[PDB]
């Protein structure tokens, strides 16, 4: 069912960003908004479900971010980057409209000449999109290996949205429309994929489906300084999206949800979550979320809650794992990892 | 390569107020005067003498949806048919959602259909064409949109700006200069899976190279672009020469079995320093700079379109497309017409 044939991750790493900033922090600078607009309701940490978040120093750009998991994808892959043939960066978050992170990335880490690289940029899913993308290569042979990179920096979100948030004009419909912005997080993951001849007791990778709902891409427009987000459309017009690509992920991927063993979500926030799992009729103990002291990590967050994982000891050999999300646009992706 | 992918349509957008040189060096006259300029780079050097600009507000997706549009007419097929659309521009207006799911909302594609961005410099719509290939050829999909619309107005107003200010210095100047030899324009294409369209040109692939030591060579917003002028010229010719050289490999180009050089447009000399390392005949490579300047990842194809409104290619005619992008990376394929 185009479903991919050996195609494996050989190596998996993810950054956690450095500094702390929590909600109690944020709702003491708002307060006199908050008091104006007459909100007694704590919206961050009671209706978002949202504690903390992660934030990098300034002066990290998304080639950083992304520079640092690569070189701890290398490691846990054991592989130099001599090896590598495709590098693909994923990230929301970008140094420059051209050229690409990709290529910036890749200069850090001194790739070949032979190493073909780009950016893909598609808001949330977009590491499973550039996962699909290298796998086609490898599952042809045309590579060995591959990077998947993705760094994701909110410091300039977080800055210049606190500061309009307390002016004093500011406007309870601009304020509504900014705070989703205020659940963002910082971090970083990278995957090596590999041909699976060559690492035969590596976890592989098998794909999955995609379907789309385009008329929503109004839903939610980000820019480096701010986030407008429909955060109660979002909520009813993903949920009706994902239902419509479970219906073909039973289809493709055979899916029955007391027969996976973990789910890997896309995390916008606690009710969000609450209404996908409640939905699917998934057993909660079977979905991590890092939503309550990272916040939304955009497309690095499916691969930064399956690294966690990994290094928890939480999967083993044999484990089938979904990887889920939905992203603006909208679109949703459902795809299977056998560990 | 690929065995069975195929160009089922195509089509560009020409911008539609033009900026002339002549106009910009009006205005820049006493800048020059002030900094001793006597020379006219943009018109005797360069051989920029003018560039296209859109109405104010004109985005990219709206700009890209244009070109799309005009691209089902020419491959004669309805948006719901789409299983795949690619965006490639370096202009975007948001960096989330996608550019691609604005212009694919705009046309009204299908539940089933997969949207995404790539950038990659003025490289992406030949990256973006590769991705859509293999999608074809492994059977996910029927048909392909690949689509990308530049909007170049606020890096002139802005850039003009600047180098009108009474405290520019002529190293400031020749810092953005290139900025200058930009220009806005619209191109989409139809990829489908040959079984479907026999008679339809072929698209074979290629070979593609990186110089990713470059990166900082040439750097870019939306109101704003910094470029090492001379460097850039260097390495970027470096670079196209060695991948020249490995298509002759793989490929098995000789020069004189080309019929066609579909080259990205830069620049007289740029264009000039790469036909003469290979001996190139300059009446089979089509320019458009001189009046359109630079479009970015959008310029293969839309020299490509117009060779194909030009209507005097003829079936077997074989096309290279040689590809390049700030990065730096470089990528050359063939199509048989
Ligand atoms: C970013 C997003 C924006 C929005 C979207 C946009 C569209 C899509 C996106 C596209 C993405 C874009 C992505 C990208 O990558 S675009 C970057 C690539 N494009 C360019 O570099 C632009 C064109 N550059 C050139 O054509 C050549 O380099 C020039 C013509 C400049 C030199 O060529 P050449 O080597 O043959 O000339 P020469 O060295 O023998 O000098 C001769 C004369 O010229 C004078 N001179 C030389 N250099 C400069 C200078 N820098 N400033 C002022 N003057 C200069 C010099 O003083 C001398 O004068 P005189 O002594 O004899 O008095
Ligand atoms: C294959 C193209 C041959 C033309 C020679 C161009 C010289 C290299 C300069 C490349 C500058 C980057 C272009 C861009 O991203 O717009």
């Amino acid at each position: 069912h185009m479903l991919f044939q050996n195609v494996s991750i050989a190596g998996l790493a993810h950054i956690d960003a450095p500094h702390t900033l929590t909600s109690k922090e944020i709702n003491e600078r708002l307060q006199p908004t908050y008091d104006r607009l007459g909100i007694k309701t704590d919206v961050l940490g009671d209706v978002a479900g949202i504690h903390a978040r992660r934030l990098w120093d300034q002066d990290v750009q998304a080639s950083d971010a992304a520079t640092q998991a690569a070189r701890k994808a290398l490691i846990d892959a054991n592989i130099g980057i001599e090896k590598i043939g495709l590098l693909i960066n994923t990230s929301v978050s970008r140094d420059y409209l051209e050229p690409s992170t990709a290529s910036i990335v890749s200069g850090n880490l001194g790739v070949s000449d032979h190493c073909m690289t780009f950016d893909v940029a598609n808001a949330s899913l977009a590491f499973i999109n550039g996962m699909d993308i290298a796998a086609r290569m490898l599952e042809r042979g045309e590579i060995d290996y591959a990077l998947v990179v993705d760094g994701e920096t909110a410091n300039l979100v977080y800055e210049k949205t606190l500061e309009r948030m307390t002016s004093p004009d500011v406007t309870e419909e601009e304020f509504r429309n900014e705070l989703a912005a205020l659940t963002l997080g910082c971090g970083a993951a990278a995957m090596v994929m590999a041909r699976s001849e060559l690492v035969p007791d590596a976890p592989r990778y098998k794909g999955g489906v995609t379907r789309s709902a385009t008329e929503w891409n109004k839903l939610c427009r980000g820019n480096l300084d701010r986030m407008v987000t429909d955060t109660r459309l979002l909520l009813i017009e993903g949920i009706k999206l994902a239902q419509k690509t479970f219906v073909a992920a039973k289809q493709v991927l055979g899916w029955a949800v007391e027969e996976l063993d973990q789910f890997v979500i896309h995390q916008v926030s606690r009710p969000h979550t609450a209404a996908f799992v409640k939905s699917f009729g998934i057993d909660p103990a079977k979905v991590m979320t890092i939503f309550g002291e990272h916040g939304n990590i955009g497309p690095a967050s499916v691969p930064i809650v399956l690294s966690k994982l990994k290094e928890l000891g939480r999967l083993k050999k044999g484990d089938r794992i979904a990887l889920l999300g939905i992203g603006s646009g909208l679109n949703c992706s459902m795809a299977e990892v056998v560990w």
